[PDB]
């Protein structure tokens, strides 16, 4: 079995191997990636996403989340306050202001123990789940704006035709916005590329102990286990390395710098924060591996998680017994 010890890897692709994406993701599992939850591809030297990052400022964030913390500083919760809308130009000054910038810092591990000591006693504001790309359309490998459809590789997989779509979405970060403990909708994979800025910090559970991390948490957080059977779905808890360490679940963590792409992995929980002001775009994707991924996903159907359009398709064909109760949820 390749990769048993279930570590991070980091891929280097050339220029001839980015070609293909559906191919270099299978080679990447050929050699145990998966295994990890998470992994790290460099894109070759000649390759860009686009050719300048200049004129961005003017993009809408309709609706950034301020970030509220409840707990202690190893355990918490988030809860996501709407603000009003500003540019991109407005929140980069926003995080660069003294009240939000970066602490100074000796290296990413200061940095790292300064946001695990200090994340619960500041709010930051993240521009989160905002439709579009920022790849040039003239990019032909990896451009998260071309990749085949999850419909698609359903259809091809199992022959069934479905509608929805699958669009990819931009992020802007700045210091100490969170990603809480979660996998992607259905299990999916996931993949991030990191435009610009400051770097992301990623903690992940390999897939074959997902279930030691929902049993932790379901002793961390024992009322919102009691509201839901799905409640990591709800994408508010957060558990630090710390406390992972204390109750010996297995993780793993890396640091995302601009110009990196991060894949995460079915059934793969994550978690992270931003260092900074950055700028990330991610989007959904399968794979024929993915297929029983999601047959056997969790589904939140208390009403919190509320989710896409194109999940409920998912959910009736993979899903049918559920599908009824999941969408009294969504409905
Ligand atoms: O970058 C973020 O805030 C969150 N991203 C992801 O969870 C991902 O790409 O799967
Ligand atoms: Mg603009
Ligand atoms: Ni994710
Ligand atoms: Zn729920």
């Amino acid at each position: 079995a390749q990769n048993p010890n279930c570590n991070i890897m980091i891929f280097h692709p050339t220029k001839e191997e980015f070609n293909d994406f559906d191919k270099y993701i299978a080679y990447m599992e050929s050699q145990g990636a998966h295994r990890a939850g998470l992994a790290k591809i460099i894109p070759p030297k000649e390759w860009k996403a686009r050719e300048t990052y200049d004129n961005i400022s003017e993009i809408l964030i309709a609706t950034p989340l301020q970030q509220v913390a409840s707990g202690r500083a190893g355990v918490f919760t988030q809860y996501h306050k709407k603000k009003k809308a500003m540019t991109v130009g407005e929140y980069r000054h926003l995080a660069n202001s003294k009240k939000y910038q970066t602490p100074p810092h000796q290296n990413f591990e200061d940095l790292e123990r300064k946001y695990w000591k200090n994340r619960i006693y500041n709010s930051p504001i993240y521009g989160a789940d905002i439709s579009g790309s920022l790849f040039d359309e003239n990019t032909k490998q990896w451009n998260l704006g071309h990749l085949g459809t999850i419909q698609d590789l359903l259809e091809k997989e199992c022959g069934v035709v479905i509608e929805g779509v699958n669009t990819p979405y931009l992020y802007f970060g700045m210091w100490k916005t969170t990603f809480a403990w979660h996998t992607e909708d259905m299990d999916l994979y996931s993949i991030n590329y990191l435009h610009l800025g400051e770097p992301k910090t990623w903690y992940v559970v390999p897939p074959e102990h997902g279930q030691r991390l929902e049993r932790l948490a379901r002793e961390l957080f024992p009322g919102s286990s009691r509201g839901c059977g799905a409640f990591l779905r709800h994408k508010v808890a957060l558990i630090s390395p710390t406390v992972l360490k204390e109750n010996g679940i297995p993780f793993n963590r890396i640091t995302q710098e601009a110009g990196e792409f991060m894949v995460t992995f079915p059934y793969g929980y994550h978690a992270g924060f931003n260092h900074g002001f950055n700028c990330a775009e991610a989007i959904n994707f399968a794979t024929p591996r993915w297929i029983d991924y999601g047959k056997m996903a969790s589904q939140c159907s208390c009403g919190e998680a509320r989710v896409t359009f194109s999940m409920d398709a998912f959910v009736r064909i993979l899903q049918p017994e559920r599908y009824d109760l999941w969408k009294r949820g969504q409905d």
